[PDB]
């Protein structure tokens, strides 16, 4: 009744591909980085805030 | 040497459908709309201004 509560769940409603691609291009000043292969041949990639 | 020129060109850079529908979904405070029909069947749709 002091500090807000919090009630987080995995929605995973933005889980559509191409909505992930809609976010990550119209982002505002971001770093948003992707991993993408397994650990033995991972990598990170990061792009620009909005492009 | 005043007013400023303009040399507007057919850019097509959101050419992609992807494309335009990020920036309709990632958009501001706008009003863009849609018509997808032919005059027999012609319409326009209204929608929010980022959703």
């Amino acid at each position: 009744y002091t500090a807000v509560a919090t009630t987080a769940d995995v929605l995973s409603a933005m889980g559509s591909s191409t909505a992930v691609s809609t976010v990550t291009l119209g982002s505002g000043i971001t770093s948003a980085a992707v991993t993408f292969a397994i650990a033995t041949t991972d990598s990170n990639n990061t792009w620009v805030d909005n492009k």
